[PDB]
């Protein structure tokens, strides 16, 4: 089995020679972050956003005792993997006994599901939705600031994830993954009831964060009320897009409403030439950051069966390979936790607005800090190419350690984030197994809703990227290491 310092033992060159070698270490490792009181509640089976790890030895110190229906998105995608038999899965959950990987995943899921119903009885004004909770106790409570607050973002991101974990528990024919399924179809099945009511304000216009009168009180409760925190809504082809189409499919709405979502949504739907010094012009979709984050939802449904999709996710992946290569950056850039202060053990901040300025929305950028995360597109397109930079990065001082990647270090390598969570970690690993988007795909086709979905999504997309730029210019790999300026790596991994 593989050291724990394995991204050193291996020459840039050898991880696109065997992409799959690098690969199966990449998962052993990061597969040791699937521990209680490390990434989740074994009691209650949640997720915990993360933990902080020692500044010198690298172990587990202080747990984040808060996560959300985001980071439960990555694990129940991971899961769907396992109980449907992946071998890459089992090499994260389960190395040394591979069999036992879909056990695991049900056993969890099934523990899980209890939780969910038990916040659903306590809190049934969220309509079978998660605000952001604390997981550190038996039973979910909304953090403070999420009292009465739910997004609509993080949960459709789960909702897809479960969609996904359902038809893999079906597919394997053994009757105890097929019950667990069904009691997740019913704890879905029971959003699809309430999401409109709760998330679509009218004239295509949803809630990113709905306001609850009362969590106590039933979704109908007469004296109970939804409404939009301020003007924000998700009408914009990020993560938000997902829970779009669960109202669109699932939500009851009259087709002049459906219309309406892509109507208000268009106008953030935007191409935009990346072009700095020798690289370009390649034509993209205009992020909001150009975050890497901002194309989860690519991993949740099947959006590069349409080809001209495809062409301009990939066209992504150019502007970011070689947008580091041209701007001599040794990583590339996503939303991501900030350097820890070692005097402390905290972390500075969270930096949300790191990525590519010249093609984002929001062009007020903090470009200090790098993170493994950020090779997730690119790894779905090129695993080699995304590897190496994940490896790049992975060299730099203290950015692996017994848990696998860690989550962050400045580019100039003065400073790392001594830290560990699924936004960071399993981003990676889920995108290792090629998303869940063939699950779903395999789902919607069965329930009939794969055709509407081609159809809409090509038109939209059809309409914006014409006469594209770029296609020709190749994937770029690292060229500039991390610096090491006196940072010294873990003691439990050198
Ligand atoms: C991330 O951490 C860095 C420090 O490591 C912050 O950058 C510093 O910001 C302070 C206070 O605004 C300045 O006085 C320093 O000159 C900056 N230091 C460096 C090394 O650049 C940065 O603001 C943090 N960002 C977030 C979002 O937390
Ligand atoms: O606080 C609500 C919700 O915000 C989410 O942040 C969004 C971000 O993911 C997205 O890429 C951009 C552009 O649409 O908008 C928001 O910043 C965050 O991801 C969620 O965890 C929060 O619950
Ligand atoms: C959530 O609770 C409500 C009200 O208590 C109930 O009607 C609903 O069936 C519950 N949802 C699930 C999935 O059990
Ligand atoms: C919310 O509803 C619960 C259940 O009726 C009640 O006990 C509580 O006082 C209400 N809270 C507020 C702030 O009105
Ligand atoms: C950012 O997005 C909004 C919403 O579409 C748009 O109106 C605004 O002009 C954009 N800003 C830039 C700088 O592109
Ligand atoms: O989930 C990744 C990160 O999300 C941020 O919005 C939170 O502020 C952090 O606490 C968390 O680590």
């Amino acid at each position: 089995e593989p050291s724990c310092r394995f991204a050193h033992q291996y020459t840039q060159e050898q991880v696109l020679q065997n992409p799959s070698k690098f690969i199966n270490d990449v998962l052993f490792w990061e597969g040791k972050f699937h521990q209680n009181n490390i990434s989740y509640n074994s009691g209650n089976g949640m997720s915990y956003d993360g933990t902080n790890i020692d500044w010198v030895t690298g172990e587990g110190t202080v747990k984040h005792p808060f996560s959300a229906a985001s980071k439960e998105s990555l694990q129940v995608m991971l899961y769907a993997h396992a109980i449907a038999g992946s071998a890459d899965a089992a090499r994260f959950l389960s190395p040394n006994n591979p069999s036992a990987a879909p056990g695991i995943a049900a056993s969890i899921m099934d523990t899980k599901l209890q939780t969910y119903l038990r916040f659903n009885e306590t809190y049934p004004g969220f309509g079978g939705f998660l605000p952001w909770f604390t997981s550190s106790s038996q039973d979910l409570t909304p953090t403070w600031d999420w009292n009465n607050r739910v997004p609509g973002l993080d949960n459709g991101e789960l909702l897809w994830a479960v969609y996904a974990f359902i038809q893999a528990a079906e597919n394997t024919s053994n009757k105890s993954f097929i019950d667990l399924a069904k009691k997740w179809q019913t704890w879905m099945d029971y959003t699809k009831t309430t999401a409109a009511h709760i998330f679509y304000q009218g004239e295509g216009k949803v809630c990113a964060v709905t306001d609850i009168k009362n969590q106590s009180l039933p979704v109908y409760h007469p004296e109970q009320t939804y409404a939009c925190e301020g003007t924000s809504y998700l009408n914009d082809p990020y993560e938000g897009e997902l829970f779009t189409w669960w109202l669109q499919f699932f939500g009851g709405l009259s087709d002049a409403d459906i219309e309406a979502l892509w109507e208000y949504k268009r106008p953030q739907l935007v191409s935009v030439d990346y072009h700095i010094g020798n690289v370009g012009p390649i034509t993209v979709q205009k992020g909001y950051w150009f975050s890497s984050h901002e194309t989860w939802k690519v991993l949740e449904m099947p959006y590069y069966d349409i080809d001209i999709i495809r062409r301009v996710f990939q066209n992504a992946e150019r502007a970011r390979t070689c947008n580091s290569v041209v701007t001599q950056v040794p990583g590339m850039f996503a939303s991501i936790n900030n350097v820890t202060d070692p005097a402390t053990g905290d972390v500075v901040g969270y930096i949300s607005n790191a990525g590519i300025p010249s093609i984002a929305n929001q062009t007020i950028q903090e470009l200090d800090v790098i993170t493994p995360y950020s090779v997730f597109p690119t790894v779905l397109f090129d695993k080699g190419v995304g590897m190496a930079w994940w490896r790049n990065m992975a060299i730099g001082k203290k950015m692996q350690n017994i848990y696998g990647s860690t989550e962050s270090t400045r580019r100039d390598g003065t400073g790392v984030s001594a830290l560990l969570t699924w936004d960071s970690k399993v981003s990676t690993v889920n995108a290792i197994l090629g998303g869940v988007s063939g699950l779903v795909s395999q789902k919607m086709k069965a329930e009939n809703i794969y055709n509407t979905f081609v159809e809409r999504i090509e038109a939209e997309y059809s309409r914006v990227f014409k006469n594209l730029k770029g296609e020709h210019v190749p994937f770029c790999l690292p060229q500039e290491t991390v610096p090491d300026t006196g940072l010294v790596d873990f003691t439990t991994c050198n």
